[PDB]
C-alpha cells in the first residue's frame, strides 16, 4: 500500500490536541444511544500518524484544484470519519466505495464535526449490529477507530435540515442542524481525493458513572 503508522507518544503536543479534539466533540444523540453507545466520553488507547506519499500527493493535487477554483481558498477542515473500512481507507485512500448511498444529502463521503457522530458508523448504518465479538452497539470492552481527516471543502453548498456530483458550482455539501441546538455541522464530498485520513484513533466508549 505504502502506508506507515506512526505512533504518538501521550506527552507529543499533537496526541494530546488530537484527543481534546475527540472528546471535546461528544454531544447526545437523538437516538439514546442506540447507534453509537451511550457515553459522555472515550479511553483513548492509541494516536497513530497515516504516512502515505501517493495518497498525499493525490489530496494537496486535488486541493490545488479546488482552491485554484475558490479565491485560493481551499476551506480545509478537520473532520472525523467512522466507517467498518477504515483499515481499506488508511491503505488505498477515500472513494466510491466508502460513500455512503443513503445518505441525506446524496451519495457522498460524509464526515463529522462531532466524534460520537461518526461513532455511530464504526460498526456500520445505525451502529449495523454492533460489535463483532458481543453484538454490542454499546459494546465498553471493544476497540473502536475513528479517523480524523484532512478534508477540502472548496465552496460548499449549505443546506439547513433536521457517488453523485456536488452541486453545480460547489465542492461539498454542508448540513447545517436546524433543530438539535447542540448539534454541530456534518460535511459531504464527491470526490475521494478531496480527503486525507491523517489520525487513526483507537478508543474505548466509557460507562458513564
Ligand atoms: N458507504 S459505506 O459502505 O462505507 C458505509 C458507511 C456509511 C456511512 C458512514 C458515515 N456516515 C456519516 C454521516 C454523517 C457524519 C459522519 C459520517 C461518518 O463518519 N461515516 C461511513 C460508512
Ligand atoms: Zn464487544
Amino acid at each position: 500500500s505504502g502506508t506507515i503508522l506512526i505512533d504518538l507518544s501521550p506527552d507529543d503536543k499533537e496526541f494530546q490536541s488530537v484527543e481534546e479534539e475527540m472528546q471535546s466533540t461528544v454531544r447526545e444523540h437523538r437516538d439514546g444511544g442506540h447507534a453509537g453507545g451511550i457515553f459522555n466520553r472515550y479511553n483513548i488507547l492509541k494516536i497513530q500518524k497515516v504516512c502515505n506519499k501517493k495518497l498525499w500527493e493525490r489530496y494537496t493535487h486535488r486541493r490545488k484544484e479546488v482552491s485554484e477554483e475558490n479565491h485560493n481558498h481551499a476551506n480545509e477542515r478537520m473532520l472525523f470519519h467512522g466507517s467498518p473500512f477504515v483499515n481499506a481507507i488508511i491503505h488505498k485512500g477515500f472513494d466510491e466505495r466508502h460513500a455512503y448511498i443513503g445518505g441525506m444529502f446524496g451519495a457522498g463521503i460524509y464526515f463529522a464535526e462531532n466524534s460520537s457522530k461518526s461513532n455511530q458508523y464504526v460498526y456500520g448504518i445505525g451502529g449495523g449490529t454492533g460489535c463483532p465479538v458481543h453484538k454490542d452497539r454499546s459494546c465498553y470492552i471493544c476497540h473502536r477507530q475513528l479517523l480524523f481527516c484532512r478534508v477540502t471543502l472548496g465552496k460548499s453548498f449549505l443546506q439547513f435540515s433536521a457517488m453523485a456530483h456536488s452541486p453545480p458550482g460547489h465542492h461539498s455539501v454542508t448540513g447545517r442542524p436546524s433543530v438539535n441546538g447542540l448539534a454541530l455541522a456534518e460535511y459531504v464530498i464527491y470526490r475521494g481525493e478531496q480527503a486525507y485520513p491523517e489520525y487513526l484513533i483507537t478508543y474505548q466508549i466509557m460507562r458513564p458513572e
